[PDB]
């Protein structure tokens, strides 16, 4: 009764598509096609990703990437269009806001194949921010806009997109975090290995240039974390670049003052996030995950894209100026929680999307 | 110091718009220009006549792309245009009209953070399945500056959240061009002498579209009507040899005998005939605009036009070809009408206004 073709580029997009698929594959009368724009990866770490996160095997890998925006986008546009002319789907789903997303939407729309944009209406309002142009043009190219927030809805209305193409469904990444959260609790040994209890540690990740490329900020961070560790163990899966910078700056020994690890796989990282007493991070994605698992977050930046998390008191900016102050900030936010309300849907965004598709 | 302004063009109407802008840019200190054509160089006779008569410069680049699907053409043009932008490093990219070339140019530039100005911004049919509608929308939302032809286009842009400070009402550079080529036609074209015609002593017909040329009922209505008009006032009908044979085939060749049926004429000869006609009968959107520019009443043999403003100012009139008697009467009646004396598409100096805005910023 309906053929639904998903275009995905980067890993976040596979995760969103997998969540939607978990609903679509339960729907009798839906045929699904998964088009990956990039290459297959045979490496062990990659195979584990697809397997442990239950990602469907793509029907296509177009192999495109490594070039400029114009080469990657233009080749994807032609190649995706080739697939659409063979598969003739009733719907094309595009996800996130990369060049793959835009290429998928532009390929479909000129063939008059209805396009639905999963994660529509996000705006930085900075036309030069990486994904801002992709966000705007994907949204204006699409037939259905699945917004994660009311702010995104309003963003879309403001640009003259009509209300009847806009549907507030929430963030499928919340759905995915609940699914992987349950699976981690079943499968992950990371807390057993480290000898840690649920709610008995702080998780830290640091990888942004603003922190890792400044000798002074990185010293402040690492010293602050070493001080926090004395009170509550600090688990710090250190990004390899962060490690490299620490070592070059002569800051290596501080990592010996916390539980410093090599990066861990996805399910192990979910297990650490959901069971942390608090998360300290400069990652935008990790800030959202903290909220999804109702774990207080301290963001070691002077700003964040997710102001809604600050307003809801789940997240808290802590610029790394002084090690004592940062440590004390973290220790204090450890005993806070934010507003128990939903910012990004109820974890069932996937069913709401499917409902508008299976019509 | 100076600005490098690179123009992307992909269809003949874009060449005309860019040349009009360029006639101003090249007289203005502090500008270097680069012209990129997405398609091929041609050496047939009619193409050479296009470039020579309409004063179109040979592009600095011909990307040689065309003839494929939307995805093929657009995707290849996007990569190929970007290549040129990385070499030329312009300060501004200008894109024109609303074709796949336009969009490819805008998208190539915007991801390099090269300012884009869209000439002919804000047009909307409000039907996202009309040919160029997605192109219009996406080009508009990709652009840094929007050069709107009408107040309507300005409102369309504001209604999609584009702020007033990026929208400039300049008019339609096609009007500038029509005045340029009109003056040139009056200096150079001898077509009226050649035909023994007097200015305002004839009707011009041009029938281009398949909905008409390929349906024997509609084509008969048109040619039967014209042959009727011809008994009161000469009808000049430059007919493509295709459309001529299509008419011979449907059995209508005696009608082409009655009127002054011609082989295709050159561009300036057509301009000369248009501007000096008592009335123009056409199914071409472009000709409908030229009729208005030259203040010649127009009758459009279709059930619709996009250019509704011409209908509402009474310069144009829809007469779908269902009834030869009534079509002939409509022509005879409308050839003694005029529209409302109003400028719909600017003052004929849209090019100067674009140039002034670009050179300022
Ligand atoms: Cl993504
Ligand atoms: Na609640």
């Amino acid at each position: 009764w309906v053929k639904i073709l998903s275009v995905v580029g980067a890993r976040p997009q596979f995760i969103k598509a997998a969540a939607v698929s978990r609903v679509l594959r339960a729907s009798p009368g839906v045929r699904e096609v998964l088009v990956h724009t990039g290459q297959h990866y045979d490496d062990n770490m990659s195979q584990v990703f697809f397997e442990e996160l239950e990602i469907p095997d793509p029907d296509y890998h177009l192999g495109i990437g490594g070039g400029t925006h114009g080469q990657n986008t233009g080749r994807m546009l032609e190649a995706i269009e080739g697939v659409l002319l063979k598969e003739k789907p009733d719907w094309v789903l595009v996800y996130g806001n990369t060049d793959s997303t835009l290429a998928g939407a532009l390929a479909a729309v000129k063939l008059h194949i209805p396009v639905a944009h999963v994660e529509a209406g996000l705006r930085s309002f900075n036309r030069r921010m990486p994904e801002e142009i992709n966000r705007i043009l994907t949204d204006h190219a699409s037939d259905l806009l699945f917004a994660p927030t009311e702010t995104a809805v309003q963003n879309l209305l403001r640009e003259g997109i009509p209300e009847n193409r806009i549907h507030l469904v929430g963030d499928v990444m919340y759905d995915a975090a609940l699914h992987y959260g349950a699976k981690a609790e079943r499968k992950s040994r990371i807390l057993e290995r480290l000898g840690l209890q649920a709610k008995g540690y702080v998780l830290a990740t640091i990888h942004r240039a603003e922190n890792t490329d400044d000798q002074e900020r990185l010293r402040v961070i690492l010293e602050a974390l070493a001080e926090v560790h004395q009170e509550v163990p600090v688990v710090f899966p250190v990004h390899p670049r962060t490690r490299k910078r620490a070592e070059a700056f002569g800051l290596g020994s501080y990592l010996e003052k916390v539980v410093a690890l090599e990066p861990v796989g996805y399910l192990d990282m979910v297990m650490l996030e959901k069971n942390a007493r608090l998360i300290v991070t400069d990652s935008g994605g990790v800030q959202k995950e903290a909220y999804f698992y109702r774990v207080p977050c301290v963001t070691v930046r002077e700003e964040t894209e997710w102001v809604e998390l600050l307003k809801a008191e789940w997240n808290y900016l802590a610029a790394p100026q002084n090690a004592k102050d940062l440590a004390l900030t973290i220790l204090h936010r450890m005993r806070t929680k934010g507003v128990e309300i939903d910012l990004y849907g109820d974890g069932r965004a996937s069913q709401k999307i499917s409902d508008f598709l299976r019509k």
